[PDB]
C-alpha cells in the first residue's frame, strides 16, 4: 500500500461571522470550579467554520491575530467532528434546537478533542440558559463525540489501477486497465521499466494520449507494437487530487489554535502493473 502526500496549507486568516454566546455549559476547571465557556463564531476567508482549540484564550480574529501560521494535520477525530458536526450536519439531524446550539456542540466537541477538559469536567447547566436548551447542546454533544472518538471514516485518498482486458487488435498487443479514486484529479503514469519502441497510449474514447496522464473512474489503454520482442513492461501511476482535510493554525500564545477544513492537494501512488506479450 502507498502512502499519499498531502501539501500542507502554510496560512489561514480567520473572521468573525457575529454569532456569540456565553455558553450552554460550564466547566469544573482545576482552579474554578463551575468557570463559563463563551465563544464566538468564526470563518477562515474561504468561509469555512473555524473551531477553537484552547478555551482560556481569544478568539483568531481582528488586526491584532492577522494570519495565523501552519502548526499541523487535525486527527481523524477531528475530520470526523467537522463530517458529523456543524454546519455538515443541520440543527434538526444533531437534536439542536437551532444553529448557535449546534455550533457550540461542536465546540464543546473541539475543547474535548483537544485537551482543554475531560467530559467529567462539564457541568450540565448555565444561568443564563433553560434546562432544555442545554439538554438539547448535550444531545448534539454526545452525538457528534461519539462519532469522532469511535467513528470509522478517515479524509484518506483511495486511489487504484486495475487491468480488466488485454488483447490482440491491429498491429499491436492491447492492454487495457480501469482508474477508481474517491476524490476528484487525475493520474500521472510512470514506467519503472524499458519502453518498448512504437508504445502508445489510448483514453476511453480510443483517443491518443502523448503528457501520460490518465483520467480517474476511467480506463485507459497501452499498446505494444506486435514486432516487439517478446517480453514485459512495468508501470505506476500517481494520482493528483484535490481533498479536504482538517488543519491547525498557530495562535502563538496570545490567541487560540485554530482547526478548520483546507481544500488542498495530494499525491498518491497506485500500486506496481506489468504487461506481458509474446511476439508471433
Amino acid at each position: 500500500g502507498a502512502m499519499g502526500d498531502v501539501t500542507k496549507p502554510t496560512s489561514a486568516k480567520f473572521i468573525e461571522t457575529g454569532v456569540k454566546t456565553d455558553g450552554y455549559i460550564r466547566v469544573n476547571m482545576p482552579n474554578h470550579p463551575n468557570e463559563w465557556m463563551i465563544s464566538s463564531q468564526f470563518k477562515d476567508s474561504h468561509g469555512n467554520i473555524g473551531y477553537c482549540m484552547d478555551s482560556e484564550l481569544p478568539s483568531p480574529t481582528g488586526s491584532g491575530a492577522g494570519s495565523l501560521k501552519y502548526k499541523g494535520a487535525g486527527s481523524d477525530e477531528f475530520y470526523r467532528m467537522f463530517k458529523g458536526g456543524f454546519p455538515s450536519k443541520t440543527a434538526k439531524e444533531l437534536g439542536a434546537g437551532n444553529d448557535t446550539e449546534a455550533w457550540y456542540a461542536t465546540q464543546l466537541v473541539s475543547w474535548v478533542l483537544a485537551g482543554n477538559f475531560k467530559v467529567s469536567q462539564i457541568v450540565w447547566s448555565h444561568p443564563n440558559h433553560t434546562a432544555a436548551e442545554t439538554a438539547r447542546v448535550k444531545k448534539a454533544f454526545e452525538k457528534i463525540y461519539d462519532y469522532a472518538k469511535n467513528g470509522k471514516d478517515t479524509p484518506n485518498t483511495e486511489f487504484s489501477i486495475t487491468a480488466s482486458k488485454t488483447a490482440d487488435e491491429g498491429k499491436y498487443h492491447t492492454f487495457t486497465y480501469k482508474t477508481a479514486s474517491n476524490k476528484t484529479g487525475n493520474a500521472k503514469l510512470t514506467f519503472t521499466s524499458a519502453k518498448p519502441a512504437g508504445m502508445k497510449i489510448y483514453d476511453a474514447d480510443g483517443k491518443e494520449i502523448t503528457n501520460n496522464t490518465v483520467k480517474l473512474n476511467s480506463s485507459f489503454t497501452i499498446k505494444v507494437p506486435v514486432t516487439t520482442p517478446s517480453g514485459t513492461l512495468s508501470f505506476k501511476g500517481t494520482a493528483n487530487v484535490s481533498t479536504t482535510n482538517p488543519f491547525t493554525f498557530d495562535g502563538r500564545g496570545v490567541y487560540q489554535d485554530a482547526v478548520v477544513m483546507i481544500t488542498t492537494s495530494e499525491t498518491k501512488d497506485s500500486k506496481s502493473l506489468s504487461a506481458k506479450w509474446t511476439r508471433a
